[PDB]
């Protein structure tokens, strides 16, 4: 398997987390994409993925998985013993919801800050930028933080009882959120508490 | 089960269409959420869905499933054998790849092209809108077409050779599109052949 990425992308770290996980990294040839030279945006790499963006998986048979989401769930379900993405029905959709749910209120959104409301990957790659949304997204996602934190006053995990692809998913919210110091709110004891504990995983420590 | 939805909201047909491809439409209790009177905005809505978007799943014991994606995912566990979000790794895979491309590059656009570009649910709901953004993803939304297009004059389905939730995703993006009136371009003759298709497929018939 090839994965097309970035080492220290935010949505690259859903990926290899959920790799590590699954103890499937040394399964993986990294090949890496150089978004600061917009090499995501040309049309080599837009062949890989029409939507131009990081992590892509590439199978054996040239097959393309586009998506975090996708990857995983292709990853989770190869050793037929899925321990992220849910067993039963309620799993399944609990930890989809949650892992949507997260993309929506606190990784997209910090991501879209990134590239709209700062200089993000620089002025030769960000060629549109709109600066009023990229802020919006910047209050979204600090009202993501205090959503999730929410979540954490009552279970130990974003999707329940067990560890999923939704940690991962808010585990790369908060790598992001860092990379452009977006601080978690001092009153987020909760989502602070979960995340110490998510980088004492072997799968996240190493990464970080 | 309960859903929470609008009958004529592209989002709801998702779900709808699931269900009735699942043979589970008896199994649930609609109830009507009055998105032109902003019901969704409101705390009573927002306590079933902090992102405050319809459809909305409740089961029996009150456990909330939001999310396209996560409640077809959950009613097409339900009866043990999966026909819309895949079987095996390959397919849960590209399934879910392609349903999260289609909201990505046609449906979510679309409908932010309405909220934002058009008066949308009018200016009592739509209480920020940023219309230079809005015109930006309907020309991503015209992209998606474009892209689905080429998709399908290679492939009988959108995921491959069966029909699977990725179908219903683009159905609902081209319902949305009509709503709209953004029109399909006529050179895209392998999505208007395979929407035609789509239109009679009993799930979608009947919802139309
Ligand atoms: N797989 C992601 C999208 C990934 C994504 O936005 N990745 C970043 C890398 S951290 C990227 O490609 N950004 C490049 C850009 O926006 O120009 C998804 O789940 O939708
Ligand atoms: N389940 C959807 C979101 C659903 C959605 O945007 N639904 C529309 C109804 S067609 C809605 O609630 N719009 C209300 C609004 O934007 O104010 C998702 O998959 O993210």
């Amino acid at each position: 398997m090839i994965i097309y990425d970035t080492p220290a992308g935010p949505y690259p770290a859903r990926v290899r987390i959920a790799l590590a996980e699954k103890n499937m990294l040394s399964s993986v040839q990294f090949v890496r994409i150089n978004l600061w030279k917009g090499e995501h945006k040309k049309p080599e790499f837009l062949a890989k993925n029409y939507s131009g963006t990081v992590p892509v998986l590439e199978l054996d048979d040239g097959t393309l998985i586009a998506e975090c989401t996708a990857i995983t769930e292709y990853i989770d379900a190869l050793d037929g013993t899925p321990t992220l993405t849910g067993k039963t029905p309620l799993e399944k959709g609990v930890i989809h919801m949650m892992n949507k749910r997260a993309e929506l209120e606190l990784l997209d959104p910090v991501s879209v800050y990134f590239h709209h409301a700062t200089p993000g990957l620089g002025p030769e790659v960000e060629l549109y930028q709109n600066k009023e949304w990229g802020l919006r997204q910047r209050d979204k996602a600090l009202h993501g933080m205090h959503y999730f934190d929410t979540v954490l006053r009552e279970r130990p995990y974003v999707a329940g009882d067990s560890f999923s692809m939704a940690d991962i998913t808010v585990i790369a919210g908060l790598i992001f959120a860092a990379i452009v110091k977006l601080q978690v709110p001092e009153e987020c004891e909760a989502l602070r508490a979960w995340y110490k504990r998510m980088q004492q995983r072997p799968s996240v420590k190493k990464l970080l």
